[PDB]
């Protein structure tokens, strides 16, 4: 497994044990044979069970979600997919690991695809050898595998708003329920009916994950209404998840403007992860799984997968040479290797506008090819009418730099920067120069 130019895809079943079990077995044996090696968490909730599993092991921890005093002399680092994409990045020097491990390696944040496709080919190159554990690797076509404990599987409808009378089997349950969702927007809403109900509720999403997580751990809990981050990894103390079977898919349009179509299908391996959340604990069998519609490959089109290409290109490997997406997921855009190459000034900007600015990576490649410098915020007022962003109904409004309120009308509109209230203020703040 360890030695170079092999890349292995360890996919025993969601509960198998790959974390807990296996991980420090390949960690022991990379420290045995002097491997400088990389393990990559896709959370740093999942980074700080990580720690615990890997306890008394020399590992040097590039994250501040574990406190630990560090000797000096671990020759295994351990940091977030994101992390590892943003040092490539950045002007620092990322040592060329012998070793690269990624868990939950079905991440399909654009950091994550970027980070398998540089690790792939360094793997390809003779330079290096690589693990990817998920028990989903790309283009599964089983949404039902393998368990620790048989799960009753019942294809039912879900409810996806507030609701009156029709679906007594949600409420009538009297043990702890996982929900997903297809958007944070849609969660609020049936958060709110079973709160209403007398539920006790927690909501998780992307921007809240790390806080919000801990509660699960905190507090007696009914429901966990969850996007589709708590696909990653995330263990819950559940007897029950009920899954929509659907998300929402960002979109390119006409090389101009994203935006987040659907409600749509999930792929099979969203449904094996979501599903896999429960029947985890061989001692309690009959653990339910209520979904509400079928699977598709909606990955295909799917913005992350173009936005992986713009970050790849953008990384160094060695001369004009640019890393190839990994190979199982590399159809799902229509790219050329190199058409989003940037020149110096225009590719720090465009990292800038990513790491402070927070803008999605489609979005920040819009400006820095344009020319534009990160403080420059002339593009967040000069869009035409139909890039109005709307709040409550009414245009949204900042009071720019210089002192002037006016109306947000991006040059290019991304769905994103104003998908739920959280984003939409983030992105107000960046418009008026607060970051
Ligand atoms: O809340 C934000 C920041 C905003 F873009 F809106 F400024 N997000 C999360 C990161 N991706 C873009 C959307």
């Amino acid at each position: 497994m360890l030695k170079k130019k092999q890349l292995t895809v360890l996919d025993l079943h969601p509960g198998a044990g790959k974390t807990r079990r296996v991980l420090p077995e390949i960690v022991r044996e990379a420290i045995k044979k002097r491997l400088r090696t990389v393990i990559l968490a896709p959370t740093r909730v999942v980074a700080a069970e990580m720690e615990e599993a890997l306890r008394g092991l020399p590992v040097r921890y590039m994250t501040t979600a574990v406190n630990v005093t560090h000797s000096g002399t671990e020759i295994v680092d351990l940091m977030c997919h994101a992390t590892f994409t943003s040092r490539l990045l950045q002007p620092i020097r990322v040592p060329n690991y012998n070793l690269n491990i990624m868990d939950e390696a079905h991440f399909t944040d654009p950091s994550s695809i970027a980070a398998r496709g540089y690790i792939s080919t360094r793997v390809e190159m003779g330079e290096a050898a690589a693990i990817f554990m998920t028990a989903t690797p790309p283009g599964t076509r089983d949404a039902f595998p393998d368990s620790n404990s048989p799960i009753m599987d019942t294809e039912v409808e879900v409810p996806e708003r507030a609701w009156s009378s029709g679906f007594d089997w949600v409420t009538d349950h009297s043990g702890k329920t996982v929900w997903f969702v297809p958007s944070v927007r849609n969660g609020n809403e049936i958060a709110a009916c079973l709160t209403k109900a007398g539920k006790r509720v927690i909501q998780l999403s992307r921007k809240t994950f790390e806080t919000e997580f801990q509660k699960t751990k905190n507090q007696e809990w009914d429901f966990v209404i969850t996007t589709d981050i708590s696909e990653m990894g995330a263990n819950f103390k559940a007897d029950r998840v009920i899954d929509s079977r659907r998300c929402l898919k960002p979109v390119i349009l006409d090389g101009e403007r994203v935006i987040l179509a659907g409600p749509m299908p999930v792929t099979h391996a969203s449904a094996a992860q979501r599903r896999g959340r429960i029947g985890r604990n061989p001692n309690k069998p009959g653990d339910e799984y209520m979904y509400g519609g079928g699977c598709a490959e909606t990955d295909e089109g799917h913005a992350h997968w173009l936005e992986a290409r713009m970050l790849l290109d953008n990384i160094y490997l060695q001369d004009g040479l640019i890393a190839s997406l990994y190979r199982p997921e590399a159809d799902k855009v229509a790219a050329i290797e190199g058409e989003f190459k940037l020149r110096t000034e225009q590719r720090k900007t465009f990292v800038e506008l990513m790491k402070r600015g927070d803008l999605p990576v489609w979005l920040a490649y819009q400006v820095a090819s344009a020319g534009i410098t990160y403080t420059d915020r002339r593009w967040c007022f000069d869009g035409t009418t139909n890039n109005t962003i709307m709040e409550d109904s009414v245009p949204a409004e900042v009071w720019t730099k210089y002192g002037e309120k006016r109306v947000l009308k991006p040059r290019w509109m991304d769905a994103r920067v104003c998908s739920d209230h959280a984003a939409l203020k983030s992105f107000k703040e960046f418009a008026a120069g607060k970051r």
